[PDB]
C-alpha cells in the first residue's frame, strides 16, 4: 500500500465572485481520492473489487453546480455541530444561544450556511490536503470564533481525516463527514444487499422531531442491535424498519476504536471504520427521493446511500448525561476517523 500523491487543478468557480475552487486528486496504488475546498467535500473515492476493478463508490456531482442546488450535504465537511440541536437552542455557561431553524422545529449541520457550505483554504501535504478555515464569532448563532483543520491523507487503502479546532470562547462542537457510501458502486440503486457491523452496546432513541429521547437504550434484543453483521435489506425487513438514521453509541475512550464494517459479498469490496469519536451516526439515505442529478447520469433513489458519520451525540448540548460537547478556550478540539478500504 503506497503513499499517495497529490494534484491539484481549478474545478469551479463560486458566483458573486466568491471564489475560485480547487480540486485536490489523492492517489495511491489501491485508492483514488478527490476532494474540493469547497466544504472540503470529497467527490469520488474509487476502490476495487475483487478483479481489480475500480468503482467510485461515492454519490456525488461532475461539477461544481451540483453542489451549491440544494442536495443533502453530499460529501462535505459538517459543523460546527452536526446533526439536530433542540428547539436550535442550547445555553453555555448561563447564556442561551439561539440558531437558525432550518429544520423546524430544530437546526441541523450547523445552521443556513454551514461547515459544508464555504470556502475553505487549501494546503497541500506529502501525501494529501489540509484546509483550513475561520468560524467568526456568532457565526450561525455561536459563541466565539473558531479557528479549523480538516486534514485528509491517504495510504494504501487507507483514508484518514482529522479534525482540529481551537475556540477563542467557549462553544459546542461536532465535526463530521457527510458521504454517502455504496460500495457496489456509486451508480447501484441501492444498499440493501451490504451487510453491516456497528459495535455498539446501546443507540439512542428519538423523538417524533428526531431529537434523542435522552434514553441510552441497550440495542439488545432489537433491530438495532448490529454487533453482528446483518444484511441491511433482511434485517429492514425482517424488523419492519423504514431504514437507519439513529446514533449509535461507541465504546469511548479518544483512543482509536473499531467503529463499523460494511461488506458488499458481491464486489467483495469492505469498508472498515475507526474513530476517536463516542458515537456514529448511522443513516441509510432515507430522505433521498431520486431526483438529484448525480455522477454519470446516476439519480439517487432512497436508500441509495448510507452514511456513517462520527460525532459526538446529538443534542449533546442540552442532555447533560451525554458526551462533553464544549470546546473552550485553552483546549483542543482532535478527532480522527479512518476509513480503511479492502477487500474480502
Ligand atoms: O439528509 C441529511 C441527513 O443527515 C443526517 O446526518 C441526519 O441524521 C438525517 O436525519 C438527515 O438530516
Amino acid at each position: 500500500g503506497h503513499m499517495a500523491s497529490v494534484t491539484r487543478a481549478v474545478f469551479g468557480e463560486l458566483p458573486s465572485g466568491g471564489g475560485t475552487v480547487e480540486k485536490f486528486q489523492l492517489q495511491s496504488d489501491l485508492l483514488r481520492v478527490d476532494i474540493i475546498s469547497w466544504g472540503c467535500t470529497i467527490t469520488a473515492l474509487e476502490v476495487k473489487d475483487r478483479q481489480g476493478r475500480a468503482s467510485d463508490v461515492v454519490l456525488g456531482f461532475a461539477e461544481l453546480e451540483g453542489y451549491l442546488q440544494k442536495q443533502p450535504y453530499f460529501g462535505a465537511v459538517i459543523g460546527r455541530v452536526a446533526n439536530r440541536i433542540a428547539k436550535g437552542t442550547f445555553k453555555v455557561d448561563g447564556k442561551e444561544y439561539h440558531l437558525a431553524i432550518n429544520k423546524e422545529p430544530n437546526s441541523l449541520h450547523g445552521g443556513v450556511r454551514g461547515f459544508d457550505k464555504v470556502l475553505w483554504t487549501p494546503r497541500v501535504l506529502s501525501n494529501g490536503v489540509q484546509f483550513s478555515r475561520i468560524s467568526p464569532d456568532g457565526e450561525e448563532g455561536y459563541p466565539g470564533e473558531l479557528k479549523v483543520w480538516v486534514t485528509y491523507t491517504l495510504d494504501g487503502g487507507e483514508l484518514i481525516v482529522n479534525y482540529r479546532a481551537q475556540a477563542s470562547q467557549a462553544t459546542p462542537v461536532n465535526l463530521t463527514n457527510h458521504s454517502y457510501f455504496n460500495l457496489a458502486g456509486q451508480a447501484s440503486p441501492n444498499i440493501n444487499d451490504h451487510e453491516v457491523t456497528i459495535e455498539a452496546d446501546t443507540y439512542l432513541p428519538v423523538d417524533e422531531t428526531l431529537i434523542p429521547t435522552g434514553e441510552v437504550a441497550p440495542v439488545q434484543g432489537t433491530a438495532f442491535d448490529l454487533r453482528k453483521p446483518v444484511e441491511l435489506g433482511k434485517h429492514l425487513q425482517d424488523f419492519h424498519l423504514n431504514g437507519f438514521d439513529h446514533n449509535f453509541c461507541l465504546k469511548g475512550s479518544k483512543e482509536k476504536h473499531f467503529c463499523a464494517r460494511v461488506h458488499h459479498a458481491a464486489s467483495g469490496r469492505v469498508l472498515e471504520v475507526y474513530t476517536t469519536q463516542p458515537g456514529v451516526q448511522f443513516y441509510t439515505g432515507n430522505f433521498l427521493d431520486g431526483t438529484l442529478k448525480g455522477k454519470n447520469g446516476a439519480v439517487y433513489p432512497k436508500h441509495s446511500g448510507f452514511c456513517l458519520e462520527t460525532q459526538n451525540w446529538p443534542d449533546a448540548v442540552n442532555q447533560p448525561r451525554f458526551p462533553p460537547v464544549l470546546l473552550r478556550p485553552g483546549e483542543e478540539y482532535d478527532h480522527t476517523t479512518w476509513f480503511k478500504f479492502s477487500v474480502a
